[PDB]
C-alpha cells in the first residue's frame, strides 16, 4: 500500500465546453491542483479569458473536491507585458506557456517581464519546421531555442514540459535551479515500438512523439534517481474518438484516469518506490514556490479494469490504456 | 502522354475470399501479370492449394482482362524441396517467399535446391526481434541474415522486396546481377514525418515502416538513375476500415488503384521519366527471365479523384490516397 501526500498535476489539458465537463472530475477527484493549459480555440491570453475559463472549471468541479485549478496565459506577440504581470500579481496567471508557433524573438518585452517577477515559462520545446524529422525537433530546439534564451535571461524559471529525450533529460539535470522538468506516464512506460509495431496505436501517439528505447531508459532514469526537479505532469490531452481513430489522429492521450497509477508502477519497476511520492506532490510544489498539499491518498494493489470508452455528448471519448487492466486503486 | 509496355507488379496481396473478389479487377485492368504473396491464412505452401489459390483468382479476373498471376511459395521449415521444384518446373510456382517468421538455418534444403534449378528467393528483409527498434530491422537483416545466406548459397537469385532504406538501397545498387529490389510507391512519395506530423495517418503505415528523409532519397535516387534491377511492387496490402482506423491498425496500403500514376509522378518529379518504362515493365521481366508484355497503355495527364472508400460485404476499404486528386489517368 503507497501512502502518499495528495498529488497535483503539472500539465493538464481540460478543453472547454460539454468536453471540460466530462474530464474536469477525473481530475479534481485525485489531484489538489493542476496547470491548466492555455491552449484553447481561441487560446487563453487575457486576464478575462483566464477569470472565466478558471471559473467554468469550477463551475465543472464534483461537490466535495478540494481542487484548483491554476491558470497559465498562451504568449502571443501581442501580449502586452503588463497584462501578464496583472494576472500574475493577482493570482490569475501561474505561468505563462510558449509553444513553437510563437516565436521567443517575438516576444522578449513579456519575457524580460517574467523573469523580473518571478514568474515560470513552460515551454513545449519542439521545432517545428517541416526539413526537421519529428524524432529530431526535441533535441533541435535545446541548442536553437532552449539555451540561447537561457543564456540571455539568467534569471527565468523553466519548466522543460513533457521531455522526450536523453538529450533533454541530460540537459535538465545538468542544468541549474531555475530549470525543471515535467514528464507524462506514457513516456516513462513506453517506447516507439509500442507504438509501431504490430500494428500503429493511435491511442499512444501524442507529442512529443515517443522516441527510441534509449530515450525512454534515460527518462525512467531520471525519475527514479531522486532528481527533485523532474515532477509530475501527465499532459492529460483528450479528443474524442472519431478524432484518434481516423485517416488523421490527433495528438494526445486522454491519461488523467490512469496516470498516477501508471507512475506508481514505473516507480515500483525501477525499484525507486521512496522517490515515487516527492515525484507527484513535492518537487512541483518547489519549483513553484508553493505549499504541498496536507491530505493524503493512498494507492492500493488492486486490479482494476479501464473503461473501453467514456461518453460525451456526441461519439465517446477513448482512455489511455482503455479496456485494459491496471495495477493500482486510488483509495 | 505517357506511352508504355503492358506493365506487371512484382509484388501484390489478393488476399482471399470476397476480398479477392473485389481487390482483383484494380490489378487486372492493368497489369499483365503480377507475383501474387502467399501470405493466406493458412499460407500457400503447396502446389495444390497454389493451384487452388491461382484459379480462385482467376474466377475473379473480369472478362476481358489479361491478367496472369505468377504465384509463390511460402517457405516454411516443413517444405519438402522436391514439392517447391515440382511446382516450379510445372510452372505453378514462379518464385518462393521469406517472411522473417521462417528461419534461414532451417530452410538450407530447399534454399539450395531454389539455387539448383534457378528459382528466385523473395525475402522480407526484416529481424523482427522485439528488442530492435523498428527503424533499425531492415538494416539489421542485411548484415545478419542477407549476406551470410548470399555468401553461402551464391548463385541464388534474390529479390529484396519492398526496400526502405539507403542501407538496402545501397546494398542492391552494389551486388551483383543476381540481386534485385521492388520499391513501393509509398517509400519514394514519402517518409515518416509524412506518416507522423500533424496527426497519425494509419493509412500510410505499412511495413517496412516509413523511414527518415535520407532514406526516402536514397530510394528515388536509385529508380531515377536508370539501375535497371530495380522494378515495380506495389505491395498493395488491403485491410478493411475498420481495421487500419483502429485502436490498432494494420500496416499495409491498399495502393493498386492507384500505384501506377504515383510512379509516373516520381519519375517526373525526378526529372527521370526516360526511365520510367523499364521500371514497370522492363527490369523486372529481365531478372525473372520472362517475356516483356506486347501490348501497351497509356498515362494521360488528367486530374483524377480518388474514391474515399470502396465497398466489401460489410464495412469498407479505405484506398491509398483516398478522397485525394491524382495527377494521371490510365488509357
Ligand atoms: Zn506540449
Ligand atoms: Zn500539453
Ligand atoms: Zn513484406
Ligand atoms: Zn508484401
Amino acid at each position: 500500500v503507497l501512502k502518499i501526500r495528495r498529488p497535483d498535476d503539472w500539465h493538464l489539458h481540460l478543453r472547454d465546453g460539454d468536453m471540460l465537463k466530462t474530464v474536469v472530475p477525473y481530475t479534481s477527484e485525485i489531484y489538489g491542483r493542476a496547470i491548466v493549459m492555455p491552449n484553447l480555440a481561441p487560446p487563453v491570453t487575457t486576464v478575462e479569458a483566464a477569470v472565466a475559463y478558471r471559473q467554468r472549471i469550477l463551475d465543472a468541479v464534483p461537490a466535495g473536491h478540494d481542487f484548483t485549478p491554476l491558470m497559465t496565459c498562451y504568449l502571443t506577440d501581442s501580449l502586452d507585458p503588463n497584462e501578464l504581470e496583472r494576472g500574475f500579481n493577482e493570482g490569475v496567471f501561474t505561468a505563462a506557456k510558449l509553444y513553437p508557433a510563437t516565436s521567443v524573438d517575438a516576444i522578449m518585452p513579456v519575457l524580460e517581464r517574467m523573469e523580473k517577477i518571478g514568474m515560470p515559462l513552460l515551454v513545449h520545446g519542439e521545432v517545428t519546421h517541416a526539413d526537421i524529422d519529428i524524432f529530431d525537433r526535441e533535441a533541435r530546439f535545446i541548442e536553437s531555442v532552449m539555451e540561447p534564451l537561457r543564456q540571455r535571461l539568467t534569471a527565468l524559471k523553466v519548466v522543460f514540459e513533457h521531455i522526450t529525450t536523453k538529450d533533454a533529460a541530460d540537459y535538465v539535470r545538468d542544468g541549474n535551479e531555475r530549470l525543471a522538468a515535467t514528464i507524462t506516464p506514457q513516456h516513462l512506460m513506453f517506447n516507439r515500438n509500442h507504438m509501431l509495431v504490430g500494428g500503429v496505436r493511435p491511442h499512444l501517439y501524442c507529442l512529443p512523439i515517443l522516441k527510441r528505447n534509449i530515450h525512454q531508459q534515460a527518462l525512467r532514469e531520471l525519475v527514479a534517481s531522486g532528481f527533485n526537479r523532474v515532477f509530475l505532469g501527465t499532459d492529460s490531452a483528450p479528443h474524442a474518438r472519431h478524432r484518434k481513430e481516423s485517416s488523421c489522429g490527433c495528438a494526445g492521450c486522454f491519461n488523467a484516469p490512469t496516470a498516477l497509477g501508471s507512475y506508481a508502477t514505473v516507480f515500483e519497476e525501477m525499484n525507486a518506490l521512496q522517490h515515487f511520492e516527492a515525484f507527484c506532490s513535492v518537487n512541483g510544489p518547489q519549483f513553484y514556490g508553493l505549499p504541498v498539499n496536507d491530505t493524503f491518498i493512498e494507492l492500493v494493489r488492486e486490479e482494476q479494469q479501464v473503461a473501453e470508452s467514456i461518453a460525451l455528448t456526441d461519439d465517446t471519448l477513448v482512455p489511455f490504456l482503455a479496456g485494459e487492466t491496471v495495477r493500482w486503486s486510488v483509495k
